[PDB]
């Protein structure tokens, strides 16, 4: 029950999104990395090239926007986990990194890893949710002749896993950003139901520890 | 299926929470010790200066108020049972028990426990519930043209569980308040929804045996 | 290495003379009883009507008096550790335990048990020191022209000893004074040099457990 | 013969008190903390977020300070280690690590662990140590006519000590102050004799490898 544990304590890196930093999210989907390690003194930094990661929390908030709270439907979104082997110079879009006709755009649900690129990639894990709006924002007040019930307006996500395993290893620099990584990247990637937009709100954890040299 | 059980019969401490005494919770939650125990002849009164705690029983009544009934909206709350080790002089805060920014104070259920703090406190259990509002009192007639379905305006809400247990020692004194303790503090900590504020109902108990000396 | 030690812990007392109350000593020693023991609630009081007392530990200062030192010469010092089996309503006095024809009454350290209540009393432990004044008061200033080296006027004495043990009934009352005791009481007696007189400050703790009923 | 000793050499740290350094200790004693360690590259700082250390040596010099010398008389001085749990926010000093009556404050020696903090504090060793002065100055040229013996003037102290051993941790940061340290804290303390205030001269070192992540 477990993936390679240590008695020892093993590092701790956080991320931050809240305020200023809210990931938004237009129609067709947004790239991001959250595997980012400095290396230096202070903890949670990388000490060595070579880093192994292994379990991964998430925690986070979802709500509708208003901007798309002018017409009522449901939807359903996709949340998608994806590792790669070798980074090109510039940051993927979803559009590259799956191949769909403009038709399906719509719907993401029904999107799969394009053939082309079908070595390139790999997705560990998935997951699904599903959200709807009734065409009202909160801060308005109901008449007081009738009411409503808004079930699942928003959202309370979370999910843990400790099953997937990964390597990197690293150019030589300090900097922590995508350019430096040699091998190894991991990507994370939100699909939002159709025609419907929202924010997020949230922090996560990830656990790994040096090894090498 | 049990925690260090016993032949003999374990003591019995009790709380009242009602009529005058009601928990209410403005939004950002409060801080609460529930282990308090006299010293003295009286059963359910520790009789040496060593106590252990076992098994714990929570019931409740929830609903909600109307101070905040003006608005409609859902949201999700939050119970934590919370240890300490060395409590200070004076009585916690949830803003000083987690470290969060005033961005994230709208959702709780994001909180997790602060790292300055990371071998001074810990949650040894967690639980979740979710109440909305539809913007409507009780008392209040429908009238004879239509209707409303509002359920869950209030919830029932109880846990059993046998799994903890704790390590408690004392000054001497009489009093049974939180100034007494050397170590080994318990809190109850109630984390409301979004922009919603209720206050509770019910009871408690609690199980344990004096030991030592 | 101990004597009936056992895993919980042990209960403590303890006895305070300074300011105030400085044992003083006059030629011809005094009697004192270390045994006193409350009933009650509070640590350190005796929750029964039978108690054991395992290991002791005794720490003071001793400083010669001025009175005396307006003389030159040294002497001989006595602590006895002594156990009683009936104590009689009144409080003894050492002229009283020990037979002693007024010659000696200079030198103590010779004084033996009296034979005739050979059977009622008994010395479990014995100390000696030794202690001198050149006929000078501390706060004296020298002259400019010579000096002195006044090696030994005041001394520091501890002891630590687990070896002995006590059994030891009460009357049914509140209080720890003398007069409850129905066996087994404990006396210290401390014994002045030759025409040297003394007073002592410091503190001294004690070891036990209640038992039986 | 040790205590976890292992093949590779064990770093080394020092500190130097002299000169313009100089612990000068007025009645009452002085707290200090020892254990402060950088992080960086040299030798000597620590590389990780937890430490345990394992053998001391101290060596000095006392001389006694003549603003003390106008008087002639003994006394009696103490040196503890103290390690600690958890250290405040401010620093401690020797009123409050011990609770004592001011009119014990003459004598040191006799002071011993106050009972409120019992689980707080504890102490791992234990040093004596006697001096005394005759009222003469060392500059002062005796007279023709007569001399002195002033055996123990000035006094030369060292210990070596493989025993004790101590797990500690800290706070994330680049400093080596008391601020950083989340547990394991260790203080070193000096009580002078009665009435009798002098300095010090000398160096201590310290043996300890970093452990962890």
């Amino acid at each position: 029950a477990g993936s390679k544990a240590d008695r020892p304590s093993l590092q701790i890196q956080t991320l931050q999104h809240a305020g200023t930093t809210m990931i938004t999210v237009p129609s067709g989907g947004v790239c991001d990395l959250i595997n980012t390690y400095a290396r230096g003194s202070d903890e949670g930094n990388r000490h060595t090239s070579e880093t192994l990661t292994y379990k991964i929390a998430i925690d986070y908030h979802f709500v509708a926007d208003a901007a798309a709270c002018r017409y009522s439907n449901t939807g359903t979104g996709v949340m998608w986990l994806v590792y790669d082997t070798t980074p090109g110079g510039q940051a993927p879009t979803p559009q590259t990194i799956f191949a769909y006709p403009d038709t399906l755009k719509a719907w993401p649900a029904t999107w799969k890893v394009s053939r082309e690129l079908c070595h390139r990639f790999v997705v560990k894990r998935r997951w699904l949710f599903n959200m709807e709006t009734d065409g009202r924002i909160g801060s308005d007040i109901p008449p007081s002749n009738a009411s409503w019930k808004p079930c699942k307006r928003n959202i309370y996500f979370h999910k843990f896993t400790s099953g997937l395993g990964v390597r990197t290893q690293w150019k030589n620099v300090t900097d922590g950003g995508v350019g430096a990584i040699q091998r190894g990247a991991l990507y994370m990637v939100i699909a939002p139901g159709n025609g419907l937009t929202f924010t997020a709100h949230g922090q996560t954890r990830l656990y790994f520890k040096s090894v090498g040299n």
